[PDB]
């Protein structure tokens, strides 16, 4: 029983994705509430975007290659060239390492659970702020955010 969102295609769409990760572990409504943002194809996120910003938004979330990783609660893939999310809805999240984010981890890799307290306290609020920046800069905007907003 699998779940799949799929953001507006307004080039945006990578970071409608995580916006919509949060906004079901927080409000448990999987879509994204940024508004349309549309980007030129140059400035779309890439796999190597959205793993940095999964790290600082510490989710338990990977972007799939060729095998999904088993320990991730949410899973990244792109149809044609556009981003989408699942979940798997029961599953309790697990913290995953690099390797599981980044969707290169080897045959029976193993994740602790996700704690209570794992997500930052308004991460949503870091990802709005950032995510008109630059595709390649969002991450380091959303690290600005959780150091220290208003
Ligand atoms: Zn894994």
């Amino acid at each position: 029983g699998i779940t799949t969102y799929s953001p507006p295609t307004d080039g945006s769409c990578g970071w409608h994705v995580l916006a919509a990760i949060v906004n079901r572990m927080i409000n448990g409504d999987f879509t994204s509430p940024l508004p349309q943002y549309n980007r030129p194809e140059d400035d779309w996120a890439s796999d190597y975007d959205l793993a940095q910003a999964i790290q600082c938004l510490q989710l338990p979330a990977t972007v799939v290659r060729n095998r999904a990783c088993p320990n991730a609660k949410y899973l990244i893939k792109l149809n044609g060239v556009h981003w989408e999310v699942e979940v798997r809805s029961g599953m309790a999240p697990r913290s995953l390492s690099r390797e599981c984010v980044v969707g290169v981890c080897s045959e029976g890799c193993v994740a602790p659970p996700y704690p209570a307290d794992g997500l930052p306290k308004r991460a949503l609020e870091a990802l709005a702020s950032a995510y008109r920046l630059p595709s390649d800069c969002v991450s380091s905007g959303i690290a600005d955010f959780l150091a220290d907003p208003p």
